């Protein structure tokens, strides 16, 4: 039971300790391809790399590298591609991935600029009339419409394969109110955002995996994936109270390092799941 485990830890300030156990137990696999000199400019951060076993490969024979990991949750039957906020030189790669993997949605959990510096390139067009063209991966992207709201914005985009002239509609789910430091006071809006993403059908099997990212694609992105999955499991099992969030986090960490960067995010994850649970039924 987590609802209880929560308070047991809160009034004991053991969050930092728990988080560390998880850090210690977490798996570690090689990232040999990510470290090759030729991909130095394909990584935003030197110490956030995709393991080789689970990395997303680009269908180009030149350089199939991109800092992106496939997180496959067998039991919950859900997959997610967690990636880093793209770089000024990897946007064409990013959309190539979205195309090749047949993704339907892109979930963005950060802003282009935070704490005064760029945390992600401006990879999507901001004005209907100014479409972007990525010449290296031969892709065209057009802003079709956007719906700006209190805590988030949803955009409909048209991605076209210039080689084939085939078009596809991608939904951009951009959470715009994640705080500069710390985590939200209330998981409330984050849960609404999540459900909003589920509702679009972007997390569904008939589509390629959803593309999720913040700046490094492991902290906030981790809380998103960890919350979704845990909620899905509490919904699928005979015994809902059998869902161990730490267990799930560790399973996800087999596919990508550092998912959930601080003890705060972990606490927040608990909160989002606990809150989301008291609502998936009434
Ligand atoms: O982008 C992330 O994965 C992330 O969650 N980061 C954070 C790390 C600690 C506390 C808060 C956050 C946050 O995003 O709110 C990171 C932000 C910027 C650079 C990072 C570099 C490596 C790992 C995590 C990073």
């Amino acid at each position: 039971e987590m609802e209880k485990e929560f308070e047991q830890i809160d009034k004991s300030g053991s969050w930092a300790a728990i988080y560390q156990d998880i850090r210690h137990e977490a798996s570690d696999f090689p990232c040999r391809v990510a470290k090759l000199p030729k991909n130095k400019n394909r990584n935003r951060y030197r110490d956030v790399s995709p393991f080789d076993h689970s990395r997303i490969k680009l269908h180009q024979e030149d350089n199939d590298y991109i800092n992106a990991s496939l997180i496959k949750m067998e039991e919950a039957q859900r997959s997610y591609i967690l990636t880093q906020g793209p770089l000024p030189n990897t946007c064409g790669h990013f959309w190539e991935m979205v195309w090749e993997q047949k993704s339907r949605g892109v979930v963005m959990l950060n802003r282009v600029m935070e704490k005064g510096s760029l945390k992600c390139a401006q990879y999507w067009p901001q004005k209907e009339e100014k479409e972007m063209i990525f010449e290296d991966t031969n892709l065209k992207l057009t802003l079709i419409s956007e719906d700006i709201k209190s805590y988030y914005t949803v955009r409909q985009l048209e991605l076209e394969n210039l080689t084939t002239q085939e078009t596809r509609e991608i939904l951009h789910f951009h959470y715009t109110t994640w705080p500069d430091f710390g985590v939200p006071e209330s998981p409330a809006s984050f849960l609404n955002f999540l459900f909003k993403v589920r509702e679009s059908g972007s997390l569904s099997p008939e589509h390629g995996p959803v593309v999720v990212h913040c700046s490094a694609g492991i902290g906030r992105s981790g809380t998103f994936c960890l919350a979704d999955t845990c909620l899905l499991l509490m919904d699928k099992r005979k015994d809902p109270s059998s869902v161990d969030i730490k267990k799930v986090l560790l399973e996800m960490r087999k596919f990508r390092m550092g998912l959930i960067q601080t003890a705060d995010q972990l606490r927040f994850s608990y909160l989002a799941v606990i809150e989301g649970a008291k609502f998936i039924m009434g």
